[PDB]
């Protein structure tokens, strides 16, 4: 049997982890899917990519707005894919020969279970293959996975998650994604903007519901408009219709559609490591962390979608530098060990309008009793939002009206993930909204000016 | 004769001072030209219109590099023109109504000079209509005016400037811009994007010189492969040809073109006056200002193009509202004044691809013997960039070693203008670069990540 240094579960952001500083330990390394992770290989890269290619597909059909008459002749789906993962498949190729090669490093491909904990302290890790080695420090990173609704799972339909819709041979006529949250509006811009008609049915009353009223009220009438949204519908039941499927929803009604997509949230994939039998504890379906990362089991580390709160790449890439500082670090002194900070987590969601929001909305300041002001600001009013000839798109920012700092803001509009980073500076480095609207030079007539008069209006 | 408190030479930036803190004032506003100044009219916000209109054109023109083949049926440029202009127009029209409307204030429409001080120190100002009326502030905001070689002055081609070539009827076939600025570039931008052979004739080497030696060299090479581009040439003579013109060089040959744009730099209006002739005084061709916006004549103040260094927008704005709270203390009360903050002037420029800077640029860092540290981040390198597939796109970063705060910024690509907003705020108010990159998050994949690698690679 073998003995490891470190042994690191996932090869999403818990893949960097192993620096130069391991070069001198022998660590193990479990991959039961393909390398890279989610996010590299079915996740953030591969569906903003078909989401800008969505977007020039949407710049042709509503250019006659603009005075250019001019129409779109095919959609070359197949060349989409293959441009796509014919860059992102290579990368999950040279970088798992990145560990193998190495001679410090072993790489298991089968998914890795927790053993009982060794007489000597040291954590007994098995794998599905056969195989079992024992390890001194655990980094925990097995992210999470795609939650099906059990209606949808007894009725056996042939469906699609967000791990195998983006490589299906040909482009659908007609889609019904189940899901109201992020994945569903990133895919709907998506299939819509390439031709594709587009349902949704959603249990709730809005589209990003955990996101400021404002935006969710907004964007939910203004998607209505342009795919079908069905309302207070969940599919109980379905069948299979040729290549396509027939779902029929809580009413009665039935849907034929020629694919099904289904984005109802993820759970981290905690519950099939057996951790509690090796003393790391897990509440609700996810490992319990502290302020830095340090789980319930001496040595055991956990990061990203495993454990989080967040299911952002950006909150587990902090995650794991915090893991890969604090494993250096003796376990008990945690005074000279750093802190994951977890403040101003931003968020963004790449649809049409786009979104993207930091801090508090303005219920959640309420909730907490924060005598606040508001001020809604539309791209409209701005020399910039003329040139879009913009009618919907608006800026919200939520100040402490004591102090005048930023609590919380939301973006919803062109450029909405690029336009909140000045935001998000002002609120994680403590600057005034005053002080940030004056103090500073802007660009005219540039976007960032919708911005610049959001914060000025906060009267 | 008549009697105000105040008089405002130019309806531009100066007209945004008459608050209604002069609402128990009498004031008299001069515009010899059309109201509302440059940039509402002939400036950035018509310019920046059909900016947009040229991007929608070249991302149809480029579909196919992401699978989408469309093609432009017809570009509607009348359309185009009567959308842009139906919205510039009316608001000349309606903000000049309102201030005429106002009985407290008159406005003359002819151009204004000044005469000399009056007995009591009020100064006298008379206009082409034969009017003259004693104010006791003037406030001068006469902006700059287009400089024509006098070259092709003495050919009397038919030319057109900035001023004019927006209100064209219809579209040319092959233009040819003499000049290498900001206007120069921009237009060129906008003609090619829309399907016109664009011919730049500059005397210089580079496109933008006044910009940083890296973007300067990187897009004028881009700039060449898709407009002709002819360094180190001066038009000498021309003439008619048709309703065309003919243009010789200063090498022999000969341009035919069937639109001629000059774009070759603007100066100061501050010589048609005679404000010497009543105590303010005029190096080059500039008014003097100091900190406060004050001339060398009591109770005389200045903005805008007429004496800034910048001839910018957002910069005459900022020289505006001094002025405007400069006005309501006493002359020798310079304690209680505002001072002009110059201090990190930011400008973009709208081509393609779309330049932004702020700050110094390496070479100028080099000049003041500075210990700098630069790094030149490539959109291709971050996961946003991957979607476009950017292959041109960068970012400079210079920052001063001792302190780690940025010197300068300097970006080339998509966004541009948008991105050095988060730079701006840092540069402003004194944030190092390591806390700017790693004291924040970053949303990914988000294309502010360009900047936040720019940041780390520092080393
Ligand atoms: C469609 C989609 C789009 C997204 N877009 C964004 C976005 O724009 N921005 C953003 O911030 N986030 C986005 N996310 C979220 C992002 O994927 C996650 O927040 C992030 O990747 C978490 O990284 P992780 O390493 O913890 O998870 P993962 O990348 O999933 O890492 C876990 C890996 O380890 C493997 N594994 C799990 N358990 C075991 C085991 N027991 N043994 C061996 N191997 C195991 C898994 O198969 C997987 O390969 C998106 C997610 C999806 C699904
Ligand atoms: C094509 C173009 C594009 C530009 N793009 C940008 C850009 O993207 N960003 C940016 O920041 N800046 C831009 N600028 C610059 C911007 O227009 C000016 O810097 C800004 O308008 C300065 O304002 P001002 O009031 O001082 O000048 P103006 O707005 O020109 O004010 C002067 C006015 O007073 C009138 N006047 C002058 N003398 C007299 C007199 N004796 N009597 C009566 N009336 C008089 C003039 O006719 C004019 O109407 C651009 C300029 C041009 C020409
Ligand atoms: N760009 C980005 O930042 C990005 C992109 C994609 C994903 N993500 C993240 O990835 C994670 C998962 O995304 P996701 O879109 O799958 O989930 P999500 O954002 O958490 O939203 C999932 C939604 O599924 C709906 N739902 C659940 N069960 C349902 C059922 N039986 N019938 C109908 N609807 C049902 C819920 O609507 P109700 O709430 O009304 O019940 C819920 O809001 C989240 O953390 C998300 O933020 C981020
Ligand atoms: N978005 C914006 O911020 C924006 C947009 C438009 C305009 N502006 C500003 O508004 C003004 C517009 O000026 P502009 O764009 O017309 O010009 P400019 O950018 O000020 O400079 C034009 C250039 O033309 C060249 N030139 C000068 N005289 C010439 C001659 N006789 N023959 C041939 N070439 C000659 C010079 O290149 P060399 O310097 O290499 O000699 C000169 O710098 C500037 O202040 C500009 O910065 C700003």
């Amino acid at each position: 049997m073998e003995t490891y240094d470190i042994a690191i579960i996932g090869t999403g952001s818990g893949n960097s982890i192993l620096d130069e500083r391991y070069a001198s330990k022998r660590a193990a390394i479990c991959e039961q899917g393909t390398f890279g992770g989610t996010c590299l290989n079915v996740g953030c890269i591969p569906t903003k990519m078909f989401v800008y290619a969505a977007e020039v597909a949407k710049t042709i059909r509503g250019a006659s707005r603009y005075g250019i008459d001019a129409h779109i002749d095919r959609v070359r789906w197949d060349d989409v894919v293959s441009r796509v993962f014919g860059r992102i498949d290579p990368i999950a190729l040279s970088g798992e020969d990145y560990r193998r090669c190495a001679p410090n490093i072993d790489v298991y491909r089968t998914h890795t279970r927790f053993g009982p904990v060794q007489a000597d302290g040291r954590y007994l890790l098995r794998t599905d293959a056969g195989e079992e080695f024992t390890a001194e420090q655990v980094v925990i990173a097995a992210g999470s996975r795609p939650v099906i609704p059990p209606a949808i799972l007894a009725s056996g339909v042939d469906y699609h998650t967000s791990d195998t819709v983006m490589r299906i041979a040909e482009l659908p006529e007609h889609i019904v994604i189940v899901g109201s949250g992020f994945i569903a509006a990133e895919f709907a811009h998506v299939f819509s903007a390439l031709g594709v008609r587009v349902t949704l049915v959603i249990r709730g009353s809005c589209l990003l519901r955990h996101c400021d009223d404002t935006i969710c009220e907004r964007f939910t009438r203004i998607a209505s408009t342009k795919w079908e949204l069905r309302t207070h519908r969940n599919v109980v039941d379905g069948q299979q219709r040729g290549s396509g499927v027939a779902l029929r929803l809580d009413d009665g009604c039935t849907i034929n559609a020629d694919l099904l997509l289904v984005a109802t949230g993820r759970v981290s994939n905690a519950d099939l490591l057996d951790a509690e039998q090796a003393g790391v504890d897990v509440e609700d379906g996810r490992v319990i962390v502290d302020e830095y990362q340090r789980t319930s089991a001496r040595g055991v580390f956990a990061l990203g979608d495993v454990s989080s709160p967040y299911l952002l790449k950006h909150v587990a890439n902090h995650e794991a530098r915090v893991v890969q500082h604090n494993l250096l670090c003796d376990w008990e002194d945690t005074q000279s060990m750093i802190v994951t900070d977890h403040r101003y987590v931003p968020a963004a969601v790449f649809t049409d309008p786009q979104i993207a929001a930091v801090g508090l909305t303005e219920n959640q300041a309420v909730a907490k009793g924060l005598d606040i002001s508001v001020k809604i600001q539309d791209y409209g009013d701005v020399a910039y939002g003329w040139a879009m000839e913009d009618t919907s798109g608006i800026v919200k920012l939520i100040t402490e009206r004591g102090s005048g700092r930023l609590l919380g803001a939301h973006i919803m509009g062109y450029q909405a993930s690029s336009l909140i980073q000045p935001l998000i500076q002002a609120m994680s480095f403590g600057l005034t909204a005053a002080e940030m609207a004056r103090g500073q030079y802007w660009i005219h007539p540039a976007l960032p000016e919708v911005v610049e008069n959001a914060l000025l209006g906060l009267r």
